[PDB]
């Protein structure tokens, strides 16, 4: 049953309603950042360099698909450091190539040094330690938690426990901690470093992500998906659950608007830009 | 109206129901870490050194009351590094003094290097950076959010938003990131570094602390308390709310039990030791 269930019947309407929510609560539309050809060149090279020692080649095309969500989910209004921006591009793609691999191919001895190399190139000395630590902590978490009892408990107990897990596991804390040098904005730097930035954005990112990867994830027996907490085959149960998650997103967005303007801009562009890049 | 609210009519019974919950769900009871006189002498000397540049005078008796909850909330069976332990005593104590002070006296240029000096004495060079950064982030958060509209938003919107703010603001992330070297336990160390450790323990700490500081904090106009989210003068409302927070503590404690045995001992001794140190 559960591996054969599907949110396909709700695809069009839920997509419609995500967009309607965003239109009514965020209003500002996401924009894609512009990478010059040199910029796009350096990124893919740094990506291949970091993944070579692991015995993996991946196509320019696969890279570009991965970079595209970063381009959508950042906030081009406020970019001030494009080296930081390039770092975030590379570290996102390499860590998601590392995630689509087999776990037996996961040689941390080969990998963490490449992650550290990337951070050292693009970041100042202090910022590079923050980004590297968040990357290290992210990939170690994933290694610790596969087939783990903790993961089963947090992902099956309640939305609260689940989203608590995903603050790290979906990589949003990692995202904020490598992204703040892009904006060099003091308040945003602090919210990223206290992880309040991650805590405010986790549900909007996760609920969108979970919905569009449900069918692939439950067929592969993944359990990190908030929609396994409801019976998606019961339309009345699903729609009620989906409405609850939509209220979660609204409350967070309405709370995000108490932050300073620039931080707010970055938080909402991430959430709504991720929705757009996920459906492109 | 909220400034003259009180939970006193529920003092006895909520204390009783806390103890019963802990007896049923943690079972293993807390023990206080016992410092030798030399160890206590060193802690107090280090505490006084750190707050001297601020001109503050703090009695031995205040230090000893402050450090006592630390002695109740750590996990003696699992201590491996008493230098780290003394570090946590000093940093907790000087932070408490720094928060009971008048904000206008808050000189970060005099205070921050004292914190760093504490961490450089007691920690290895990496752990010292992790503990300093968490201490830095904690005190900078406090300064940022005083009279902040974000704080009003998160504290008044819902229990979710309030507890999400308190992950940092009540200091438990800070606590976790200075406490893991005490135990030198690889899995605990990672949960501390992901802040999953703090997210798991925030409610049990915060709910107990909020209840016993309610009368004082509403008398001083502080909004950082979950019980201002209900009418404490309405018996029926308060007890539905109080049961809800108890279900939160219970759900967290039952999920904590899926962690590894050392990690969950530390988590549950913190929550239940904090109850006991707070009530004496």
């Amino acid at each position: 049953d559960i591996g054969r269930s599907s949110v396909r019947p709700y695809l069009e309407e839920c997509t419609r309603r995500f967009q309607e929510m965003f239109d009514r609560h965020v209003v500002t539309r996401p924009t894609k950042v512009e990478l010059t050809d040199a910029e796009l060149r350096e990124v893919i090279d740094d990506c291949n360099a970091a993944v070579a020692p692991l015995g993996k080649t991946v196509s320019d095309e696969r890279w570009i698909s991965y970079v595209g969500v970063v381009l959508w989910s950042q906030s081009p209004r406020h970019i001030k450091d494009m080296e930081a921006f390039k770092a975030v591009c590379v570290l996102n793609c390499v860590t998601f190539v590392w995630d689509d691999m087999d776990p037996a191919l996961h040689d941390f001895g080969l990998f963490l040094p490449q992650l550290r190399k990337i951070c050292e190139k693009y970041y100042g000395p202090e910022d590079a330690e923050v980004a590297y630590e968040a990357a290290r902590a992210f990939v170690t978490s994933d290694h610790m938690f596969r087939d783990s009892p903790i993961k089963a408990a947090l992902c099956t107990t309640s939305p609260e426990q689940y989203f608590r897990f995903r603050v790290t596991d979906i990589g949003v804390d990692f995202w904020m901690k490598m992204s703040y040098p892009i904006y060099r904005h003091p308040e945003f730097t602090e919210h990223a470093k206290t992880s309040l930035a991650a805590r405010m954005t986790t549900r909007g990112l996760t609920i969108v992500n979970d919905f569009y990867s449900y069918d692939r994830e439950v067929s592969l027996g993944q359990i990190t998906n908030c929609f396994r907490l409801c019976d998606v085959s019961d339309e009345t149960a699903f729609k009620e659950f989906f409405q609850a998650r939509l209220d979660d997103m609204i409350e967070d967005i309405e709370c995000i608007k108490a932050f300073d303007q620039l931080t707010q801009d970055v938080f909402l562009d991430l959430i709504y830009g991720n929705f757009v890049g996920t459906t492109s």
